[PDB]
């Protein structure tokens, strides 16, 4: 017999993503890029692996769209509400979504969408926003300036409750 | 940190149903009795107490719907997904949807409602699918014929390592 997981997280390692659409902001290499290095964040510090799918069904499928787009979640047109994405779970579950009245960016004009993906992808491993304000989920956003990310301790504590920490070295 | 905590087992041992709406496949007697005996299945082998509710808030809510119905869970019309449950906790929690593009029936024309009820039930309960293939929560629909149900143990030591024994 089996009994359900004490909490909400993938039951394998090896996950996957597709991009299903591109914002207009940023080139389709720019996008590909920052979410590359959003997995990679949670990847370096668990023994998750993600793999791009390029269509079909994937665990976590990634879109931009605006206002009503499929959820219960609509987006609210420019400013406000930037992103969301669901925990893990059958069908959307995992799934992240962008809200495209937002102006993404690879830099610091706009949301780097980089960063949000990073947080985005958080909750789609199955973290909920921390009380830390130095914590990468936190749930304001910010830009250091600085030219290098660290995952800060308390989402690496956070995603490794979860998952463990994979290879420690 | 937070992580989404999930409910491994109903925290009260009286839990309350409701049937919100019924299949045109079936008298409403029918439907009424399957469900029952579905709970049944699991409050013998337990401390829980199943008691219906006509109307309002419930903690296990059921109900026949097809396609998209309402929780972005779409069934697909005839054949593939026959059913869907929810773990154990508040709001959606426990809830149980019956595909409604199925033919539903209390004998074998047709997916016979009382025993794909006894294992989406199972779900509402807390238990994930079991890898026992003799087991009421293995992942596949059988119809043995016989007219007395049994819980196979696999189950029963599911259940019972949630809730105790009755
Ligand atoms: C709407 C959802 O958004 C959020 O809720 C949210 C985003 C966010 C971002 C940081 C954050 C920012 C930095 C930081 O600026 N790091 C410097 C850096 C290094 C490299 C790059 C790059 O390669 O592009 C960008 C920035 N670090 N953290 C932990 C902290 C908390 C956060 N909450
Ligand atoms: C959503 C998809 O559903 C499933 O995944 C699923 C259903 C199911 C049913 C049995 C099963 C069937 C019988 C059986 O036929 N029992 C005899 C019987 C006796 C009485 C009645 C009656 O009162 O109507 C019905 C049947 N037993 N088991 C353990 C075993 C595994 C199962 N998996
Ligand atoms: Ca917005
Ligand atoms: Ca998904
Ligand atoms: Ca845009
Ligand atoms: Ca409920
Ligand atoms: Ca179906
Ligand atoms: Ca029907
Ligand atoms: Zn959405
Ligand atoms: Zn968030
Ligand atoms: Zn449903
Ligand atoms: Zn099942």
């Amino acid at each position: 017999y089996n009994v359900f997981p004490r909490t909400l997280k993938w039951s394998k390692m090896n996950l996957t993503y597709r991009i299903v659409n591109y914002t207009p902001d940023m080139t389709h290499s720019e996008v590909e890029k920052a979410f590359k290095k959003a997995f990679k964040v949670w990847s370096d510090v668990t023994p998750l692996n993600f793999t791009r799918l390029h269509d079909g069904i994937a665990d976590i499928m990634i879109s931009f769209g605006i206002k009503e787009h499929g959820d219960f979640y609509p987006f609210d047109g420019p400013s406000g509400l930037l992103a969301h994405a669901f925990p893990p779970g059958p069908n959307y579950g995992g799934d992240a979504h962008f809200d495209d009245d937002e102006t993404w960016t690879s830099s610091s004009k706009g949301y780097n969408l980089f960063l949000v993906a990073a947080h985005e992808f958080g909750h789609s491993l199955g973290l909920d926003h921390s009380k830390d304000p130095g914590a990468l989920m936190f749930p304001i956003y910010t830009y250091t300036g600085k030219s290098h990310f660290m995952l800060p301790d308390d989402d690496v504590q956070g995603i490794q409750s979860l998952y463990g920490p994979g290879d420690e070295d």
